């Protein structure tokens, strides 16, 4: 009954309000330390996210859970400062993205085990801060390296009681393959977020998932391209549904009773390294509010739509420090 | 006038003999620091290379160029600590070789010669160290960003006349392309070498890059998998061709009268994690002399195969001083 966060061992009410999917920045393993001019300095990317932390912990965030893993060139020590100035609790990630580099591509099932319950048990590099939570990855079909991760991420979730959240293509329906590897090898769907889910309007697939008992990212709720159709990188990262269309998939599926398996979130980030030059001025176009999106404007749609309060309460606090909360089942 | 090294500027007479295309350990950024377990641990690396360059200083060996690019994961505070302990100049790279990440591999020709240029000006990471020479790579034909990092080196190198040298794919005649996009640029070809040159038997090749004044890098001698062919990996990775045959094309291309151009090297390491598990076990069976191999085994077989001592002085101390001078 301890959630590690960069900061080091909080309780589960500590965790409050909790964004379940977020990045402080986008990018690759060593490119921030070897370019931070890159994003203008590496303190103008802390004093960036302290900025827009700050400006969510005033809507009421408590808690975001940075799901930027190792080939995202996830750095603790950048999050444990930014966390520490913008009073807001970050939970880190292990696990592996869709950028791995040939010392990860080449690992066994064995070794990735390793290497993650390395990050959960002992710290990350030489930091003493320990992953929260294990990432993973398909775009489509997994290729044979992907399905090793997904059994390396479930053996490292059974040894530890982390739980594991997902990157899915959901046009392709990513999380059926995902759910299929993950019950082979005996891990409890409960201890499972099969993410980015608000990508497709397919009700089917999520209500069959959350039927199997998983939770459901709907994780990028304000990515949009609308008003920019003409710029063919932002369509392609952000679509062309309406924010209000992927925030309507969460009254839907409280419709449907699975209310309780329900994770809600940004998927926002400061900077992004790993993305065409220059996508923050659209991302920060798209939407000004950050992180802060979330509270600010979805708990308000949903409320004028007519969801219960108490209901908006369980998503954005008990399912959060339910999923977090290291257990088998 | 000076070269960088992982422990500052050196003199050019400081360097002595000089193995030009080498590494500490292949990897991927980010990876020694993340998991320094997979090689046993940082402090086994650092003693096994450290030991590693101490055999090749006594064979004669005064500095390497670890040609290790950000993402072969090179960690210049290691070199530097191996380098102090072992007394062994090491130079430090820039560039990038064939496994760049997406924040490299989205970048423009502009954008990667500000990361270039900021490695040879001003230091790797927070280090204050400066690279010496720029490292690209090509597996045949370019890829369109492989096409624009041997563009960035090229504007590199011309700002600051540090030298550009590749990995290629001989059997594909790579250095072919890799000198028309560097010609392309403006960039001589007494700046660049072709590398891993070594890697087939095609004179024809070598002759006519050398006869446009590149530089040809016969790179990886000790590298053969003869004996132990039915290990498929290590077959792909080292070749069915004897380090003899390798070392033969060192005297063919002398022969031809380009002693002036060659640069031979081991293209050895001490860690490998960016190959198969337990490649180290093999590469050490395969060449025990390590770094050493050049200045022990190679040496002396050119001299019995008649090719005199000043030669070889000219080709292991004159032709790298004569590269690595900024120009
Ligand atoms: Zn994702
Ligand atoms: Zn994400
Ligand atoms: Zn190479
Ligand atoms: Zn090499």
């Amino acid at each position: 009954d301890r959630i590690n966060t960069v900061r080091g061992p909080i309780t589960i009410s500590e965790a409050g309000f909790t964004l379940m999917h977020e990045h402080i920045c986008g990018s690759s393993a060593g490119f921030l330390r070897a370019w931070p001019e890159f994003f203008g300095s590496r303190d103008a990317l802390a004093e960036k996210a302290v900025r827009g932390l700050r400006r969510a912990r005033a809507a009421g965030v408590r808690t975001i859970v940075d799901v930027s893993t190792f080939d995202l060139g996830r750095d603790v020590e950048l999050l444990a400062e930014v966390s520490e100035a913008a009073d807001v609790h970050i939970v880190a990630a292990t696990g592996l993205w869709f950028d791995p580099p040939l010392s990860m591509r080449l690992r066994s099932v064995e070794e990735l085990t390793q290497f993650f319950l390395r990050e959960i048990q002992y710290g990350i590099e030489d930091t003493g801060i320990r992953a929260g939570i294990i990432k993973v990855a398909t775009t489509g079909k997994a290729t044979p390296f992907q399905e090793r991760v997904l059994r390396a991420a479930a053996r490292a979730s059974l040894a530890t009681g982390v739980p594991v959240t997902t990157h899915t293509d959901a046009s392709q329906r990513d999380g059926e393959q995902q759910a299929d590897i993950f019950e082979s090898e005996g891990l409890d769907p409960s201890r499972v977020c099969i993410g980015h889910s608000d990508d497709t309007d397919d009700l089917d697939y999520l209500t069959a998932l959350a039927a199997r008992g998983y939770l459901i990212g709907l994780d990028g709720i304000p990515h949009s391209a609308i008003g920019l159709e003409d710029n063919a990188s932002a369509a392609a990262l952000l679509g062309l549904r309406s924010w209000q269309t992927r925030a309507l998939l969460i009254k839907a599926l409280i419709d449907q009773g699975y209310a309780d398996q329900i994770l809600v979130s940004n998927d926002w980030l400061f900077g992004f390294s790993s993305y065409v030059t220059n996508i923050m001025d659209v991302l920060d176009r798209v939407n000004p509010d950050g992180m802060a999106f979330i509270p600010l404007r979805v708990i308000p749609f949903l409320r004028e739509k007519g969801v219960p309060d108490e209901t908006l309460e369980t998503i954005m606090v008990d399912n959060p420090a339910r999923f977090l909360s290291p257990t088998l089942r």
